[PDB]
């Protein structure tokens, strides 16, 4: 059987339109999101409406009291962490090789993952490569560029890859 | 020498804080931003500053009259152009092939890229692979997923790949 899931795990975000942007995501991969609270918004449709494109309604979405919470659930994984000091890029992983949930962990736009989680798990911390260490990514953006990584290694799994004739004929004609 | 270069086409983008996220891509991975008239929204500091995380300020950005002036100076190039009906991923197409100029276009998040472009340009074409077709991502995200595929290819130009010895035995032990 397909045991291959994408999960995201987001540690304490602290902006309603990143998470929001991120639901949209998911819901587009059909990605399991796991959010780690406290968070720095208001949880509800009236904050992630806009920013989902009403995705929020559809998300596939568990939340957990604090880390601990969530760890005691997912004993003995690996979590691939996005960290500015992360020994290289995701596509330097092998996913090919796996055939489970993968989780792809990342922290708060301002200051990251707690530091006590990287050295726990800096073995599989990934880095997203920029033309300097002054230089950022939009928190969502990076979700897109992790996920889709792991996606292109697994043959985009059972998304729509490919453009039928009913579209190619449509456009080189009609 | 090195002629590899990524430049970004945006064609008549609606929404400024798709733009502002998208200049902060640009800038973080060294890409060239090429904005094609007209636009649904105020074009300056006021209204790019917050979703650029302040990049518009150093952004490498050419304004265009409109698709005809885009073309007239860039005369038989090759563009690789985003669409919900394109024939497979980008990660199909083989830019390791490319030593120039490559360009990503991509439309208006409501409709698109006009019909006449993707006809003229179907053989270059490419999608985002999503679950189904009533799915949407963000299009900046979109620029991301799409900019780094290329610059995989491209083993990440001069970006920065990997943590520094500074880096790691600061994790693994400070």
């Amino acid at each position: 059987m397909n045991k291959r899931k994408i999960n995201i795990v987001l540690y304490q975000p602290e902006i309603a339109q990143n998470v929001g942007a991120i639901m949209r995501t998911c819901v587009a991969i059909n990605a399991r999101l796991h959010i780690i609270e406290p968070l720095g918004f208001i949880f509800d449709d009236r904050h992630l409406s806009r920013s989902s494109a009403n995705e929020y309604k559809y998300v596939d979405c568990i939340r957990y009291d604090d880390w601990n919470d969530f760890i005691t659930k997912h004993q003995n994984i690996t979590l691939f962490c996005l960290s500015r000091y992360g020994q290289k890029p995701i596509s330097d992983f092998d996913f090919s090789k796996i055939n489970d949930n993968v989780y792809l962990v990342f922290g708060k736009e301002s200051t990251g993952i707690a530091k006590p989680i990287l050295k726990e798990h800096y073995n599989t911390t990934f880095r997203i490569p920029m033309i300097s260490e002054t230089r950022s990514l939009n928190i969502a953006n990076t979700v897109g560029i992790a996920s889709y990584e792991v996606l292109r290694q697994w043959d985009y799994l059972d998304l729509v890859k490919y453009e039928t004739q009913k579209g190619k004929d449509y456009i080189l004609s009609e």
